[PDB]
């Protein structure tokens, strides 16, 4: 096999790659593929490693080694002036338009998203560094079907951009035959293109990590940060990056990985959907820690409320944001259905502000003002909540942190799984990973845990609460009456002008295999071209 440090790519250099893959920019790109794709290799490989250890009986808690680390005084290097005030930020998709109404959204931040919510087509990847290059030189503008044109409005809010997680392949570009990392791929093409632009105008490279496992994927991306910023002449902690903790092995590495990442970490955030289907595959070989309905696992149980306060705690200590979960309601023209959902958003955006969380998150505009109005109630004239250190909590324990929390493994659970999770599977194998369903604005966690859920109840052989033994025939039967149910509630002509069968398929696929995998994502991006 050749020695080469050159790059392939698989589909045509055409008008869109000639804006994004310039010679200046795919020479960066080599740079740090060559230079960082094999530790990211070593680090996947290593998971392997701490996940059978699991598996064997050896429960996780925190590091023993790294005591004179946690127990030190020691902050983060510094946060910029324009990441100082993140009381609300929205998510979504880096598709034209939507990059326009987030920017407009009255929140402080908009991240646009590479990751969850993108089904990574390379037309849409590609597309996504125009727009957010677009974005950031204030020019982004979209005139749809009826003529109405979309522009910024002044001010627009803080842009941040979420790449791919470290699993997953970009399988267009290709070193010595084998995909290159979409981390790398998804972070250098944003980086490149906008951190002039963004300098100048008084922000700057910006960036949202997902799903790390250890403080040594934290101490890579400080690698890969440091090499950005040298190559480019760069001071040291320009590029500015917030860590999600949505895993449970993250959850006992986050002093170390704030530590790790300290140039360049700005804080942390809390999760719901990807730290319990992380739990669930962490824990996959444990009859003890089966958890009741996904829907009933809420964040207010003991352990996700031990991981918000322990968070929270944490990230304080180290002068970081600690960044409270999702809202992800789509508001609809019935007003009532809107109060009620109204009324569980300020319910749940209160216990976390109540809480110190110095922000949080939604998915929609149509919540900013909602959301915002509760942070400004309790903020008064603070900024943040850094200074709520949580210093009268008792230490947290890893026996919280993994307790299972109690409720039901429920049949009407159970069939909205298989109806959520084939409803988004069908929208992202049709290219969109941003998917309403039933209200809500769902991304690839929802049916990660959909699936996981089921695949661990199978596996443990445990009972519905009616008595009925959860199988893989069981689920079969299922997911068959619960496609008729979709068929209905679409009527006819949409569910035949969708991909549902196909759908269902991998959902049976990733459901009713023996070995509990990763992630679906990885199975469904060979369904993309
Ligand atoms: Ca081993
Ligand atoms: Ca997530």
């Amino acid at each position: 096999a050749t020695t080469t440090d050159e790059l392939a790519f698989t589909r045509p250099y055409g008008e869109q790659e000639k804006q994004i893959l310039t010679a200046e920019a795919v020479e960066f790109l080599t740079e740090l593929v060559t230079h960082f794709t094999p530790q990211r290799n070593k680090l996947l490989a290593a998971r392997i490693q701490q996940q059978q250890d699991i598996d064997n009986g050896t429960l996780p808690d925190f590091i023993s080694e790294t005591a004179s680390i946690r127990d030190a005084d020691w902050k983060i290097r510094g946060i910029p002036a324009d990441l100082e005030d993140r009381r609300v930020e929205i998510t979504g998709p880096v598709e034209r338009k939507m990059v326009i109404n987030a920017l407009n959204a009255n929140v402080k931040v908009f991240m646009a998203d590479f990751e969850d919510s993108l089904a990574p087509d390379w037309n849409k990847v590609i597309d996504g560094q125009i727009n957010l290059r677009d974005a950031v030189n204030g020019t982004i503008s979209y005139t749809n079907e009826a003529g109405k044109i979309y522009q910024l409005k002044p001010n627009p809010a803080v842009l941040i951009c979420r790449v791919r997680g470290l699993h997953l392949p970009e399988k267009h570009v290709t070193w010595r035959g084998e995909a290159i990392p979409g981390s790398l791929f998804d972070f250098a093409l944003y980086f490149f293109h906008n951190y002039q632009a963004l300098l100048a105008k008084g922000s700057g490279p910006y960036f949202y990590l997902p799903k790390t496992q250890s403080w040594q994927e934290a101490a890579w991306w400080s690698e890969v940060f440091s090499y950005a910023e040298d190559r480019f002449n760069l001071p040291r902690g320009t590029i500015k990056a917030t860590l999600l903790i949505e895993t449970l092995p993250a959850v006992f590495q986050m002093d170390e990985i704030l530590h790790a990442l300290r140039d360049h970490i700005v804080g942390l955030n809390c999760g719901r959907w990807d730290y319990i289907f992380s739990y669930i595959k962490t824990l996959k070989n444990y009859p003890d820690r089966v958890l009741p309905d996904r829907q009933a696992v809420t964040m207010d149980k003991p352990f996700l409320n031990a991981y918000s306060r322990l968070l929270i705690k944490t990230c304080h200590k180290r002068g970081a944001f600690a960044m409270g979960g999702m809202a992800a309601f789509i508001p609809s023209k019935d007003e009532e259905h809107n109060n009620q959902v109204l009324n569980k958003v300020k319910a749940d955006k209160s216990l976390e502000a109540n809480n110190g969380h110095d922000g949080t998150w939604i998915a929609h505009p149509g919540l900013a003002d909602t959301a915002m109005a509760v942070f400004n109630d309790i903020l008064g004239s603070r900024k943040n909540q850094l200074e709520v250190m949580r210093e009268q909590d008792a230490p947290i324990t890893a026996d919280q942190l993994l307790a299972p929390c109690d409720g039901e493994r429920t049949e009407e659970g159970m069939r909205a799984n298989i109806r959520v999770a084939v409803q988004y599977i069908e929208a992202w194998i049709s290219g969109n990973g941003c998917v309403p369903i039933y209200g809500l604005m769902e991304d690839a966690a929802t049916a990660e845990i959909s699936r996981t859920s089921i695949w661990q109840w199978i596996h443990h052989q445990k009972t519905l609460s009616n008595g009925k033994p959860v199988t893989k025939a069981l689920f079969r039967q299922m997911l068959g009456e619960e496609m008729k149910v979709i068929a209905s509630e679409l009527g006819e002509e949409r569910f035949s002008q969708g991909r549902f069968d196909d759908a269902a398929r991998l959902m049976e696929q990733i459901t009713t295999s023996d070995e509990l995998i990763d992630f679906l994502t990885l199975p469904g991006y060979r369904l993309l071209a």
